[PDB]
């Protein structure tokens, strides 16, 4: 599913993601279009033989499983392709753990780059949330 913009405000909205550990809506907003052009099907291999999966590009190092990352820790204990689905509440609690682990979303190199700092709200101007 690609996800239009306020669409998926009110979909992380209704999640609890909105200034989930102090990060507001429009962080998440810009990390997913950033990391995944808000497409739920996004993949994308990494030099390490790790791949990131979905909306918020969720790595198979530590994450999830998806069968070929030799070495790997499933954290959020859940198969890789569980993050591709229409349906992003497997994302969600993902992220929400990933968030939670002690450099917050900094673990997004996406959002480090071009969100951070940034007028995120900008992500959720014109949404009716
Ligand atoms: N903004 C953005 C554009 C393209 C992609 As991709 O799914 O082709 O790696 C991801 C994010
Ligand atoms: N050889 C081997 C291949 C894949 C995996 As796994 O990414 O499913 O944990 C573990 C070991
Ligand atoms: N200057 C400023 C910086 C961030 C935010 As807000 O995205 O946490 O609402 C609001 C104002
Ligand atoms: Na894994």
């Amino acid at each position: 599913k690609v996800f239009g913009r306020c669409e998926l405000a009110a979909a992380m909205k209704r999640h609890g993601l909105d200034n989930y550990r102090g990060y507001s809506l429009g962080n998440w907003v810009c990390a997913a279009k950033f990391e995944s052009n808000f497409n739920t099907q996004a993949t994308n291999r990494n030099t390490d033989g790790s791949t990131d999966y979905g909306i918020l590009q969720i790595n198979s190092r530590w994450w999830c499983n998806d069968g070929r990352t030799p070495g790997s820790r499933n954290l959020c204990n859940i198969p890789c392709s569980a993050l591709l689905s229409s349906d992003i509440t497997a994302s969600v609690n993902c992220a929400k753990k990933i968030v939670s682990d002690g450099n917050g979303m900094n673990a997004w190199v996406a959002w480090r780059n071009r969100c951070k700092g940034t007028d995120v709200q900008a992500w959720i101007r014109g949404c009716r949330l």
